[PDB]
């Protein structure tokens, strides 16, 4: 039923660029830089630990022909390397500032970094007055300010792009940044860094070093996540005033010490993972309000890492409010969930209809999806890559599954999703390395294996319909994939060393998708879908969070160019409060499978904290939140450190 | 020079046997099983999170034929899987045991174990009464002990092999073995055992769970090396009397509370590394005395893992005393030393003549040999085996070498010795996978790279002249290989799957030396050799630790089958006393290069403790000790918890 197009070897093979860097020493690393430029770097990077010297010149090529033509460029690069830790540190979206943190060969004073402004096309070289201990970190309100890390804990800033390096402090453990060019960082006072672990002190200035405040003492660490401002004392403060005010955290259960864990910060609210007694991997999720202080119950079983603390908790970019992660069931197996109001309520993954189980095994209970994520890659599964979901492109989702066999945790399989994880079909077979561009228009796939591949699998209709084409008759050894960036970008860039019995040289090959998207979509080419309505209304078919939108989807077999936002609604309707556009109460959790938020096993009833005592103003009510930017309006009528 | 043999491409070939098993899901594993009995078992276990239950039922394979020919014996193997972690738990030495932990595909009571005591010719099954969260643990006493660790941390004991199954404590965090049957844990109290790191139990039972005896409070963890005892409370506690005395350790320097790890625990001493203050990654080697309390210091620049903490001390097995290590130096660059009087004294490893770095750059000073180790392994080096040495083949040390460069880094080459370390001399190049039979009379190496391997590589004189042979047509991606175990032994096997242009196949190869080595070493094929000598006087040319020893050592282009003991003196003539027969004193260190131990930077003169103070009777003397188990007499004058 996919079909094909014009017969479409001719046009990818006219557009496949092939070059040979030939023997290239260490592991070779490549990225685009800015679209509509065609600017690639091909830098090597070698795996030295960061306290020896030695030497080495690490080479560099430069294409500026789309990746048609490469020019070799290590002439800059002389008695310099780059290790691989460091890398090259691209600047943000059309910033066009690339900085490759580089070591002299005999070098002591400090690296030789290069840095360029215009779109990588030409460098200045300068010396750093210290040893970078990490790479350098930008800052958001302006890329001109950069963030270091000396090797005697020394924090650097750069106001003008490298030129001048004054220092901030030299009792620096972490640092990142804030709010317009807010700096915070940790400090300790007693020979080592990690030696204080247990109590810190946290640092800010708001003026680049000039002005210092110290926000916090006795700490594990701390986290920055949306507007939020996050402490570890175990105990737990988040912070709204940026660190002027230390509100710790109040949840129902916790008997003891229980551990936490931050998954993921959004503007309105912020998620939080609280391990069980015992350890044995599972714990429970939950959900804030506006200001991160008051958390109620959302979910139990919560699979997680009991050596790092990793979870398959995962943030569905395409679809606004749907959100992945994987638990436990009664039958101690592994069943992924999801949510489409923002942790709100949470149900099964419907199994996927043409896929091979429930005709496989009906009479064993267990064979639901589990979509691989940080979780299983914590765990050293064969999973590549995990779920990957770009904003521009509604509804796609692709990811790695398993159907509860040992052979599928081995060997998971590509699974697709174009409601934004409500329903999946199994598409590719083994684990990939998948991309996204052209705002979903093109999704490319590659098969992981031992065996050296020549194959690329793309899609042109969101991953509906799937192609094959062979871009070399000389199979390698895959290294790594980039995407062109551009929210209209098609060209890709594939790199890989072959085996030449002997003298393993490598290969890039770039492929541009221009010619085979020869169509514009019409609307003869568009279908009109709307997300999942956990309420059983006919008049809310589709309300994530509220607001009702339509968005449109590429049909079967479109091998056309698309330039339209996937969704049409250029204002959306306000739909009335519905049941799950409602969180959760304090001391209240929704069982499973059932709808209606009930009562946590308590009767005494508790009001919260603040900090140091001074607690709230009792409100009782039922068990029912207003969810952090769920904008409704009727339908239903809801009742510490110095 | 190194010649060859009566053309041995016909020799290998007839003894070269192959046997695939097709399509074998999940990670391949192979271990043989005694000597003299050609039993080898080959199980397929997967790589499943060990909280999750799935179906699965695991192959199963035995060949009775030395590898010849194969067996499928699945047949038992019914609806049960072996996890990756679990495997194949062996028997020691002759002791014929093997366990299979298995699990069922919906079992819920306990784990299916497969036991077998006829060296797996015929096995027995049961079921576990638990989960098991570890792999069974052997007592030394006898193999019939068994110790398990349960998944609520329940510890359980099998005084007949499997059969009753036991419980000791319900909250046992970690446990161990000890002299003749002792059994050593640690227990919690409060909810986790994870949650009460900082203060713990440590029990221990004489009698297999009756009676128990508190033996520590307040712990970090606990060992057990050498005949020692050692608990963490940071602080660190030695005990000899199995726990009833815990005398603190004490150290020279030591100012604030520096970390300390055990390298290794001799009968007679044990080494410690205790870290430097602001981390750095560097620390120094402390050497105890005959009882473990009382350190001295022995090597500045000790390099560590900054995460994990591992380090490239190895223990040069071959030769008795000899210890190797990578430290810093003034150049900030990387270096290995060895010792040959057991932590005494360090020295520079003398670069290898027949290498090129002394032609290639004289006016660059650093390029010394680095031995990787543990701790290139910890920092994700290029390099898949430590440094090998069997103490039957004395002298004979193979590893992966470095020469101060980033391409020596990624790519380190394997590297001999028959000194003991002493000398060093590259014959591979990349990294490879080796192994050690027939008591140092073969050393078989394959090649480690991205591309399917067919030929191995072996030497038949202790690592002087190598041979190339290709076992078969069909490269194979390389899984590993295995040894028979026996002195005498001569048969290996390797293993691994083809590329087959999909549906990658299994395939074993078992090769056997015996018509290799047909002629047996006749006096004319030895040579009599003696250990480095750190000292001057020429009537003591190889007294380690005391006595002179003399060993032999096979010829170059050695094509024959050795059967006599490498170390030739029955019964070794004591030495007088040497300078290097003695340790440095407390408070005293030997610098660099010098051989005189001098005093530490300190003058007040101090005097030990003993836990809750009670001090020395204060011996002052020099700088020299004793080496504990250095049997020499004359030559050299010398001078907490409840
Ligand atoms: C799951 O993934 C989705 C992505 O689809 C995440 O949603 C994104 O959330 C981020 C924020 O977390 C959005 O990014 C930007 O947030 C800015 C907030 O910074 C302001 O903070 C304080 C608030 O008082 C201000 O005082 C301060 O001055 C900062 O300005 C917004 O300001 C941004 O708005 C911007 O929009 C226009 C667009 O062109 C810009 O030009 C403006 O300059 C303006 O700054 C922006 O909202 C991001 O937009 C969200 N994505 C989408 C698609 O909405 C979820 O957060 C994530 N889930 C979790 C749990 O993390
Ligand atoms: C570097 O590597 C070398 C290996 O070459 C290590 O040397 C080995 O050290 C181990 C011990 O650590 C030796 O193994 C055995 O140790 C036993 C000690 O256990 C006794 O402990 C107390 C002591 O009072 C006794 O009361 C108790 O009952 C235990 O018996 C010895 O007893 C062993 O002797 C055995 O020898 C014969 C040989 O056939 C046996 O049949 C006997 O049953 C007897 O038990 C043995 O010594 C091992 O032998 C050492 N190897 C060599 C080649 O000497 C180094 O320790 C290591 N370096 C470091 C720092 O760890
Ligand atoms: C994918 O790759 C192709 C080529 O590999 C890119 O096409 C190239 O785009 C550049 C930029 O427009 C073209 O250069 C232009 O040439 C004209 C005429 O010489 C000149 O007037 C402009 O100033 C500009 O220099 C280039 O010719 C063109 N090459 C081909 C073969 O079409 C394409 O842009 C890439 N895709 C994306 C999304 O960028
Ligand atoms: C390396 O492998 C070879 C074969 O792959 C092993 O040789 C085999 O050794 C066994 C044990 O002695 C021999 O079996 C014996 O056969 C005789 C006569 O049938 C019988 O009387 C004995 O009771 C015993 O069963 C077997 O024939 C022999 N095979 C060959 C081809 O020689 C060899 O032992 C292995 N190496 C080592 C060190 O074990
Ligand atoms: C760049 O590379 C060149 C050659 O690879 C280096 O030039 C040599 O430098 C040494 C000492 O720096 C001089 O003694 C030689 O005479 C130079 N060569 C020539 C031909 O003049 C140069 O040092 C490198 N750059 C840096 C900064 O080290
Ligand atoms: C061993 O394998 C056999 C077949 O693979 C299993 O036999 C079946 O067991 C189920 C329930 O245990 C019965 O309903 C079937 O009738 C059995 N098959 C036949 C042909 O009789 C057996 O269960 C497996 N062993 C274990 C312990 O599960």
């Amino acid at each position: 039923e996919c079909g094909r197009v014009r017969d479409f070897v001719a046009k990818l093979a006219n557009n496949t660029h092939q070059h040979v860097f030939d023997d290239l020493r260490g592991s070779v690393s490549l990225s685009w830089v800015g679209d509509s430029t065609g600017v690639i770097l091909v830098l090597t990077t070698f795996h030295v630990p960061l306290v020896i010297m030695t030497f080495g010149q690490s080479k560099l090529y430069r294409s500026e022909d789309y990746g048609k033509n490469f020019k070799d460029i290590t002439d800059l690069i002389n008695n310099t390397f780059i290790r691989t830790e460091f890398g090259m540190a691209i600047g943000p979206e059309n910033s066009g500032k690339v900085v490759l943190t580089a070591e002299v060969s005999g070098g002591s004073r400090g690296g030789r970094i290069f840095r360029s402004s215009d779109f990588a096309k030409n460098f200045v070289q300068t010396d750093l007055p210290f040893h970078p201990l990490t790479q350098m970190m930008y800052s958001p309100q302006n890329s001109d300010y950069l963030l270091a890390l000396s090797t005697e804990n020394g924090l650097w800033v750069s106001k003008n792009f490298g030129g001048k390096w004054e220092e901030i402090h030299k009792a620096v453990c972490l640092a990142k940044w804030g709010s317009d060019n807010t700096i915070f960082f940790t400090t300790y006072a007693n020979g080592s860094c990690k030696a204080d672990l247990g109590a810190l002190e946290l640092w800010r200035t708001s003026d680049l070093g000039k002005s210092f405040k110290t926000i916090g003492v006795k700490i594990y660490s701390f986290g920055l996540g949306g507007r939020f401002l996050f402490a570890s004392v175990r105990r737990i403060h988040v912070s709204t005033d940026q660190g002027d005010t230390w509100s710790m955290a109040q949840l129902p259960s916790v008997g003891q010490e229980q551990f936490y864990s931050i998954l993921a910060a959004n503007d309105d609210m912020v998620f939080m993972h609280v391990d069980e007694p015992g350890d044995t991997g599972f714990g429970t999720i939950f959900t804030s309000d506006d200001r991160g202080i008051v958390y109620s119950k959302s979910l139990d079983r919560h699979l997680y890492t009991t050596t790092g603390g990793e979870t398959d908790f995962t943030n569905v970019t395409s679809l606004r409010g749907v959100y992945i992660t994987s638990v436990l069931s009664e039958d101690n197996s592994i069943q992924t969930m999801i949510t489409f109001d923002q942790g709100g309520r949470w149900t099964h993954l419907r199994k996927p209809e043409n896929s091979e189980c429930d005709a496989t095994a009906k009479n064993k209970n267990e064979c639901s999806l589990h979509i691989h994520a940080s979780y299983s890659i914590s765990q050293k599964l064969n999973v590549p890559m995990a779920p990957l979901s770009e904003p521009n492109a509604v509804g796609i989702v692709i990811a790695h599954g398993s159907v509860g066999d040992a052979i599928s945790v081995m060997v998971p399989d590509v699974y697709i999703s174009d409601d934004g994880g409500y329903s999946w079909t199994k598409m590719l077979e083994g684990p990939h390395y998948y991309t996204i561009l052209d705002s979903g228009g093109i999704i490319v796939a590659i098969e992981h294996s031992s065996r050296p591949i020549n194959v690329i699998k793309f899609s042109t209709d969101e991953g509906q319909c799937w192609q094959t084409y062979t871009f070399t008759r000389d199979p390698i050894y895959f290294t790594g994939l980039a995407s062109e960036p551009g929210a209209r970008s098609m060209n890709i860039s594939i790199w890989g060393f072959t085996e030449s019995f002997l003298t393993s040289q490598w290969v890039s090959y770039t492929i541009d998708f221009k010619d085979i998207l020869e169509r514009n979509c019409e609307e003869k080419d568009y279908t009109i879908w709307l997300a999942h309505s956990t309420d059983p209304e006919d008049y809310e078919d589709g309300c994530i969070l509220g607001y009702k939108e339509q968005f449109l989807r590429l049909r079967k077999s479109s091998m056309c160019q698309n330039g339209r936002d996937y969704v049409v609604t250029k204002q959306p309707s306000i739909c009335l409060c519905s049941l799950e556009d409602f969180l959760c109460d304090f001391g209240y959790y929704r069982p499973e499978n059932d709808s209606k938020c009930v009562e946590q096993p308590e009767l005494k009833g508790h009001d919260l904290e603040f900090c140091l005592y001074g607690r709230e103003e009792h409100l009782t009510t039922n068990g029912y939140r207003k969810i952090p930017g769920d904008k409704c309006q009727g339908g239903v009528n809801p009742v510490c450190t110095s």
